[PDB]
């Protein structure tokens, strides 16, 4: 019985779900638009659960679908949870809020409504965004991923505003910190990213 | 072998991860390194930041049959305290925490003026949120079932600070909601941890 799940498919939190689904293997349904599509939140479905909002979608899936090969949340291991909890409480609470603007100005306003940028609000969170990558810097400077050797939901919770963020002018600014950039194309040379990856189309 | 929160007692976030030690019965020491400072966390050789993850981690460590806030064995539970935890970070907080500034923390610690037109552009938003909480505390008592959760227990900080502004009494228009807050406040590792809140 195959999941479905609801949304746009280049909404990043549908991608958030869908990134999960495809790293666990599991097979599953999209089901048509909305009723914005760059940030609209899934609904989704399993049997008899019915389910709201990305984040707690993802975590059912990692752990319904968990085996030996692939587990995401590490939730056996009390050291390793704990530092995939944090990153992704970074990654919703520092890392996004200072992203998501600069995605929005220079990408997706202009795309859909051809909306002027707005270079002060870009500017405020290009400063702010230099002050968390610096962290990133040094974390990633010790381990392949951001909770340890392994990848995790941690990781996965970046990829997709990062992704839009690298089709706007300041795609560059990542190359002024070299293990962030390693780690970014790291994930993006997965086989469940890339095919996530060629969904995100406007 | 208790273990160590760095961060002042009266931090909303400090908050969440001392009444999830009590609600768990641990041991604990806290350290003092405005009302909202993200909290450190040590056990032994393990140095943790971020509220929400260190208290997954003291609800995990120290979890009985009597005291399961996670639900972790039960992936329909589990998932019912994912949903209003998130909710509570992205929708009821963003509604509810600019009105603590702009009628208590700013006011009174700022000096700034109690800019009361963002309080109303929240105020109104927090309308609609509540709305939603007053159907789903219709039929549980709780937000994630019928028991308590860390979902439930994520809502006191903010809250307690919320209820402590001229408009504390707008749960009473909420007879559901009302009477979900009333169950958390009379529990005692909430009484305990509402003390800190104040000297």
């Amino acid at each position: 019985a195959p999941v479905k799940v609801f949304g746009p498919a280049m909404s990043t939190n549908v991608a958030r779900v869908t990134l999960c689904l495809e790293e666990v293997g599991a097979e599953y349904e999209v089901v048509n638009i909305d009723f914005n599509p760059f940030g609209q939140i899934p609904a989704f479905q399993d049997g008899d659960l019915l389910l709201w909002e990305s984040r707690a979608i993802s975590k059912y899936v990692l752990r319904k679908y968990k085996t030996d090969e692939v587990d995401l949340l590490r939730e056996g291991n009390l050291k390793e949870a704990a530092m995939v909890d944090v990153w992704t409480e970074v990654d919703a609470h520092t890392y996004n809020p200072a992203l998501s603007p600069i995605v929005y100005e220079c990408l997706i306003n202009p795309l859909m409504r051809g909306l002027p940028t707005n270079q002060t609000v870009v500017d405020e969170s290009l400063e702010k965004l230099k002050k968390v990558l610096e962290v990133y810097e040094a974390r990633l400077s010790q381990h392949k991923y951001l909770a340890g050797d392994f990848v995790s939901f941690a990781d996965l919770n970046h990829f997709p505003y990062t992704f839009y963020f690298m089709a706007t002018p300041h795609a560059a600014l990542f190359d002024s910190y070299p293990h962030v950039k390693a780690w970014w194309d790291r994930l993006m040379a997965r086989p469940a990213v890339k095919k996530i990856a060629a969904t995100m189309v406007p």
